[PDB]
C-alpha cells in the first residue's frame, strides 16, 4: 500500500492478542506501546525525544502484525502518549519513504 | 528517491542559506529546528512528544530545501533534540510511506 501524510499514518496492529491503533513513525528508532502485558523477560530502558525521556520495559522477540504483515522484534512498553511503530519493525514489513 | 529505514532517515536541508542535517519524521505533525535566526514575526506554540511538551517559536512561510526539494511553510524553532522534518513539509515534497 501507499500511505500519504496529509494525516497521521495510523494503522491497526495486533500484539499480545490485542488490537491497538499505532502510528507508523520513521523518526522512532524503537517501537513503544502503552501499558499492556507481554510474555517473557524484560529489562528497563530510557527513551528520549521531544520533551525528554521516559522509562519503559524492553521485551525482546515479540511477534506483531502490522497492516496484515507479520514481524518479530523488540517492543518497549510504557507511558507513551501514542502507540508508535518504529524503524526496528518498519524495516521488517518493507516500509520505505518515497518522493 | 526511495529511503529505507535500516538507518535513521537523515537528510541535508537548506534553511537561511545554511546546510543542516534533519530527520524525515512521519510521526511528527510539524517541522522543528534547533535554535537559529529566522526572519519575520513568530507566534507561540506548544508541541508534545515522547517525554512531554516544549515551547517553540512558530515562523510561517519559510523557504526550506529538503534533499534538494524546495518547500515553503511553517518551521518551529526550539529545544528539539534533533532537527525534524514533519508531515507539514513531507507532504509538500510529495513524500509517502510504501510497503
Ligand atoms: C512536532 S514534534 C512533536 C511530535 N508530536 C506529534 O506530532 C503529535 O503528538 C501527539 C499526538 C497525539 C497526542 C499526544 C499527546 N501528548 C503528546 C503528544 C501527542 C513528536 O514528537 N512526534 C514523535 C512521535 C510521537 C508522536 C506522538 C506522541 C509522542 C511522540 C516523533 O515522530 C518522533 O518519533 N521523534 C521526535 S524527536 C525524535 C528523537 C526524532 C523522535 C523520538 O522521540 N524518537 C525516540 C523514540 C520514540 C519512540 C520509541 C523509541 C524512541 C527512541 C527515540 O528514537
Amino acid at each position: 500500500p501507499q500511505i500519504t501524510l496529509w494525516k497521521r499514518p495510523l494503522v491497526t496492529i495486533k500484539i499480545g492478542g490485542q488490537l491497538k491503533e499505532a502510528l507508523l513513525d520513521t523518526g522512532a528508532d524503537d517501537t513503544v506501546i502503552e501499558e499492556m502485558s507481554l510474555p517473557g523477560r524484560w529489562k528497563p530502558k530510557m527513551i528520549g525525544g521531544i520533551g525528554g525521556f521516559i522509562k519503559v520495559r524492553q521485551y525482546d522477540q515479540i511477534i506483531i502484525e502490522i497492516c496484515g504483515h507479520k514481524a518479530i522484534g523488540t517492543v518497549l512498553v510504557g507511558p507513551t502518549p501514542v502507540n508508535i511503530i518504529g524503524r526496528n519493525l518498519l524495516t521488517q514489513i518493507g516500509c520505505t519513504l518515497n518522493f
